[PDB]
């Protein structure tokens, strides 16, 4: 194919191999491997076929295929030597892609369905048919619905929110069974990825499943409920409730479902006396807030179904996104000041319609994502430069500048000089003044590269040093060394005046010598090599040390460096009220420019000669003049190219060009406007001019603590990681935009301005990235708060999971479950970049966010920023609590089981033990087998054997507790040994587990039953690695009264696990056999309660099952729809 | 009885932390990679770069 074609023709022509990697050249590993006639070493591409060519004869050149492409090579190195091809490629890297443009979260969604996280499914139905008992007194015999199912048995299970019309799904559930099918899948999830068994799982990551289910179980619920719309009642049930219509096409039995005191109650059912003892005018609307006639009200309160929890956590939710909310005259205020004028924006000053834009926030959120991003970009040097071209080009698109570099051939064309004199610096100029491949970009690049020297610092090319040529009658070196002298204080390096003085003393060499530091970085040692203060050498700090008979030239440029080196200056960006300011190591609302800036108070700017830039031109032009005027180091040329010298230098220093004009007193202007206007706030580090002290050596961030300290400000120092890439520009390029520079000959500065200010400004761009900063604080908090939960770490949390059993967690096990709560915090929001990738790089337990810079002297500078409250990380220690209150909900039994017969005719259930057969640890005459137990047999009628933990010796008795691990290490041998005597014999076994999942399975009682097969498949399943779930055995109610069969029992709780039972028998007028159990009043404490107040939730506790809860009409306009201007 | 080895030993724990300077192997490395970090702080011992 033709694109593999063009793919192999470009790696033919250009993509040929030696990279040159640095090393010390060797004679016996060198590229010009044996330079045919002279037969040496060459080191280099160009070095041993310039030397054969040399050794061709010069005057009998021919055209060889070999002369060709001796040509193509150099070709090909100028083009790969050059500075900005290096860098630059147009393809993105996930990185850099993320950082230019953010996956905006998805915030503001809704619910119009019914707010719960819980319901009712029935187990075993009801005797609707039988004997002693007429057909019609069952209310499903006429046929009347119920929110509550008319069966046997119903227990209360965890769906979430199985009811909700919704605008757009978190993809996170949490499905539970009901308890007589099996769970133990969501329970093996996390890290089970060895228990062979389908209905398998460790017990050890039993912990670590449970919160991240409780992670899911609160992530899911983020929505808000929807006012929906209300309808009169025309029944006689409940008078005057509104009641309150949800969308879709179901929505009969809803009513029944969400209303329980609507129904009548005929008879003697139990929940019939629950509805009549329930009270009247506590359904339906009771309150709502209008704001305008024929208008949709805003916020309005109901009394329908809903747990507190779910309540709850909607309440956090909704106060978080209240307290981000704004008002469009604070919109229309902060952006036309971050305009700062020049265009206008207009919000209506009318009654407002209560709408909801949730953008503000705190400072802190924003400094903690600038070290998520700095720590991103750290030493990664293609990562920043598409974003500086970003703004390269944006300035190209902003400035009325326009670069001419004409006219300075316009102005060298009239220059006079002499024919005969064949050394002509006009046209010398003129050729050494054209740029590189047609490169102008990289002024604008460096001029956009001010707006970081935290990350970037900005250095000219090492190639347009004049290759080691210092003779200063080359007239090609001494144009060099202007060029060069013009390009150097644009850049942003902290050595600019350093650099600028020792490539002067590397131009001249021989004339006037300086002694300095050592002699490593000797007179001669080339100028690009210093760029760190310890090379500065003290001649040029200190004026004194050159000699002014001997250096009068050197000494004056020390001197004209030390004076008329520029100064920085700042003009105050940005906005405080909305976009709070990420402008860490300075104040707020700050641009630390390093040139000199004063505003024009004119509008149609022309021409002056009054700043540091022109100024900076005409010294060191007129030092050139005493340079070609030096009598004892330059009288050897013609008088008439002296002159033409001066006429050629006093007219390239009265050249009129706006450029710097336009730098000092516009360009810093439309800084400000521009740069709160970007995907990445900017980063400075002060700017300084020529000192050895306060001079930034490194940056650095940190990721993690130490060791046992705690203290971030201790622990940073040994901890910090560098930050920074150095940038390579043309300062040919530089020069010519420099020199070269054009207004319009009509401008004004208003009209200007406000034409290519305000198409920018109908984007929305900026806002988004707040709420991406927001989920990205909200996540790391969120991230250390639950690691918090499986090991030991700095932070002070609170803890309720305590009594279920966990795993000595390792680094790997922590780095493996923040994968998971990556993901999982992935699933919501709806994006696919990076998220906390930076934090999970490195070792999770002891994570810390923090930033530092260093001065020359030793002096350091940290900032710590306090990481803010979480509505998320609140809400999962509330579901934490709450599940350690109603550890039953999910399918988990605290405390442990009893293995041991049980044979007789009673009906008491399993899950609530009569007391007299459980035992402790304070009971007497117990055996407990802690540690290095062994087993031997019985010789010739002898009883088999165990030991004690207390070195005791005891035959297969009594009773027995085991630690789990014991039973799991040794099952194999252990079953063998001890089933026949669990089945016929009388040892009983309380093994503990403290936590673990279970299934149901019901009997009748009139008929036989056994249960040894169901506890010999368990005790035979169980498993060193995993456990599978503990089968129960539990009776089934009735009504009328049923001759009893015995049956036999092996597993038995130890305390009271039935609390997700609910109204056994809920259609029957009563129940005789079995367990009894009511409505529980407790959770509904609204309807039984005369004196309780409405907004009462006894939360903490136990969780009601229907409340008071408000519903919204909060629309979310665009920006842009809601206020605009021109 | 004995077994010689030229590292200090430790009675187990899988939870001990990542970073810890009480480990020797951790301690020298921390130190080489800092030494390393003095070396190339001023550059004064390399030219040409």
């Amino acid at each position: 194919p033709m694109s593999t074609r063009i793919a192999e023709a470009t790696s033919a022509i250009v993509s040929k191999h030696p990279a040159r990697v640095g090393l010390p050249p060797t004679a016996s590993s060198g590229h010009g491997y044996q330079c045919h006639v002279c037969s040496a070493v060459l080191f280099s591409p160009l070095d041993l076929d310039a030397h054969v060519a040399s050794h061709g004869l010069h005057g009998n050149m021919t055209l060889t295929s070999s002369e060709i492409q001796r040509h193509i090579t150099e070709f090909i190195s100028s083009w790969q030597n050059h500075p900005i091809v290096q860098v630059s490629a147009d393809v993105e890297n996930r990185k850099t892609a993320q950082l230019l443009h953010a996956d905006t979260p998805r915030l503001v969604t809704w619910d119009a369905g019914l707010c719960t996280s819980f319901k009712i499914v029935p187990i075993v139905p009801a005797q609707v048919p039988q004997d002693v008992l007429a057909y019609t007194f069952f209310t499903s015999s006429y046929a009347i619905q119920s929110p509550f199912p008319e069966a046997a048995v119903s227990r209360i299970v965890v769906h979430t929110r199985w009811a909700s019309n919704v605008d757009f799904d978190r993809d996170s559930s949490v499905i539970m069974a009901p308890p007589t099918e099996n769970n133990i899948h969501l329970f093996k999830q996390l890290l089970n990825t060895e228990t062979l068994s389908v209905r398998g799982a460790n017990p050890l990551m039993f912990r670590a499943n449970v919160l991240h289910m409780l992670l899911e179980f609160v992530l899911d619920n983020l929505y808000l409920n929807r006012h929906t719309g209300f309808s009169q009642d025309h029944t006689p049930f409940t008078e005057g409730a509104n009641l309150r219509s949800l969308p879709g096409p179901d929505a009969e039995k809803w009513y029944s479902i969400m209303y329980p005191t609507r129904m009548g109650t005929p008879n003697v059912s139990k929940i019939c006396n629950f509805v009549a003892s329930c009270v009247r005018n506590r359904v339906g609307r009771f309150d709502r807030a209008q704001m305008m006639n024929g208008a949709m009200s805003e916020w309005v309160d109901v009394f329908e179904t809903s747990d507190a929890l779910t309540v709850s956590i909607r309440g956090r939710w909704m106060a978080r996104l209240a307290r981000m909310n704004i008002n469009p005259t604070e919109i229309e205020w902060a952006l036309t000041e971050c305009a700062q004028g020049y265009v206008t924006v207009t919000s209506p000053y009318a009654p407002s319609v209560n709408r909801l834009m949730p953008y503000r926030i705190s400072n802190a959120e924003r400094q903690i994502s600038q070290i998520i991003r700095v720590m991103n970009i750290g030493n990664n040097a293609t990562v920043i430069q598409p974003v500086l071209q970003d703004i390269s080009v944006l300035l190209q698109r902003i400035s009325p500048l326009q670069i001419d570099p004409t006219i300075i051939s316009n102005t060298m064309s009239t220059v006079s000089e002499s024919t005969t004199q064949t050394l002509s610096p006009a046209s010398s100029i003129l050729g050494k003044l054209r740029p590189s491949n047609s490169d102008f970009s990289s002024f604008r690049v460096a001029l956009a590269g001010w707006l970081y020297n935290g990350v970037v610092t900005t250095v000219i090319d090492d190639s347009s040093y004049p290759k080691d040529g210092g003779s200063v009658t080359s007239l090609e070196n001494l144009w060099d060394f202007f060029i060069l002298a013009l390009a150097l204080p644009l850049t942003t390096d902290p050595c600019a005046p350093v650099k600028a003085f020792m490539t002067l003393a590397n131009m001249m060499v021989g004339f006037e010598t300086i002694p300095m530091d050592n002699q490593i970085y000797t007179q001669s040692r080339r100028a690009s090599a210093f760029s760190t203060p310890h090379t500065w050498p003290r001649c040029f700090m200190n004026i004194q040390l050159i000699s002014p008979i001997d250096a009068p030239i050197l000494r004056q440029w020390a001197e004209i460096i030390h004076r008329y080196w520029p100064n920085p200056s700042q003009i105050r960006y940005g906005t405080p009220n909305v976009f709070g300011s990420a402008n860490l190591f300075t104040p707020p609302e700050v641009l630390l420019l390093p040139i000199d800036h004063q505003p024009a108070n004119v509008t149609t700017p022309t021409l002056d000669f009054t700043n540091e830039l022109t100024n900076w031109r005409a010294r060191v032009c007129e030092l050139m003049k005493n340079l070609v005027d030096n009598q004892r180091y330059q009288p050897g040329w013609t008088q008439s190219l002296v002159s033409s010298m001066r006429g050629t230098l006093g007219k390239l220093k009265l050249i009129k060009s706006m450029t710097p004009m336009y730098l000092q007193q516009l360009a810093p202007v439309e800084l400000a406007v521009i740069a709160p206007m970007l995907p990445f706030p900017p980063f400075q580090v002060p700017y300084v001019r020529l000192d050895r002290d306060r001079v930034p050596t490194m940056v650095g961030v940190t990721r993690q603590s130490r060791d046992t300290i705690t203290q971030p400000a201790l622990s940073l120092s040994t901890t910090n990681t560098t930050v920074g890439v150095p940038l390579a520009l043309d300062a040919r390029a530089i020069t010519v935009a420099l020199l070269s520079g054009k207004y319009p000959p009509d401008l004004v500065t208003n009209v200007w301005y406000a034409d290519a200010i305000y198409p920018m400004y109908a984007d929305t761009e900026v806002f988004s990235n707040l709420q991406r900063d927001v989920i990205t604080c909200e996540a790391v908090q969120t991230l250390v708060t639950l690691v918090a939960q499986i090991s030991e770490t700095q932070y002070p949390v609170d803890r309720y999971l305590d009594w279920i059993p966990s795993l000595r967690a390792s680094a790997a096990t922590a780095a493996t479950f923040a994968e998971w709560v990556n993901t999982s915090m992935k699933t919501a929001f709806d994006l696919s970049d990076m998220l906390l990738e930076p934090l999970l790089s490195g070792d999770p337990r002891m994570t810390q966010l923090a930033i530092q810079y260093q001065q020359y002297n030793g002096r350091t500078f940290n900032v710590i920023p306090e990481m803010p409250g979480s509505v998320i990380a609140d809400c999962v220690q509330l579901t934490a609590e709450v599940f350690n209150h109603e550890y039953n909900l999910f399918g988990i039994a605290r405390g442990d089981i009893i293995i041991g017969r049980v044979q007789s005719t009673h009906l008491w259930s399993p899950l609530a033990p009569p007391p007299d057969l459980v035992f402790d640890r304070d009971t007497p005459g117990v055996h407990i087998f802690g540690r290095d137990c062994r087993i031997s047999f019985g010789m010739n009628g002898a009883a088999p054997m165990i030991r004690d933990e207390t070195g005791m010796m005891v035959p297969f008795e009594g009773n027995w507790i085991f630690p789990l691990a014991l039973w799991q290490m040794n099952t194999r041998y252990f079953n063998q040994q001890f089933d026949a005597w669990i089945k016929t014999g009388e040892l009983r076994i309380r093994i503990e587990m403290g936590a673990y999942p279970y299934m149901l399975h019901y009997y009748d009682p009139r008929q036989y039953a056994n249960a040894w097969n169901l506890t010999s498949a368990w005790l035979e399943e169980i498993t060193p690695t995993s456990i599978p779930s503990v089968p129960f055995m539990v009776p089934i109610s009735s009504d009328h009264d049923i001759s009893s069969a015995p049956a036999v029992q092996y597993i038995i709780s130890t305390e009271y696990n039935d609390r997700s039972l609910f109204c056994t028998n809920s259609s029957s007028p009563q129940t005789i056999a079995g367990p009894d159990k009511h409505i529980p009043v407790e959770r509904y404490n609204i309807l039984t309660n005369p004196d309780a107040p409405p907004t009462q939730i006894q939360l903490p506790e136990v969780v009601d099952l229907y409340n008071v809860v408000t519903r919204y009409a909060y629309e979310t306009p665009p920006i842009t729809a809601v206020v605009m201007g021109v």
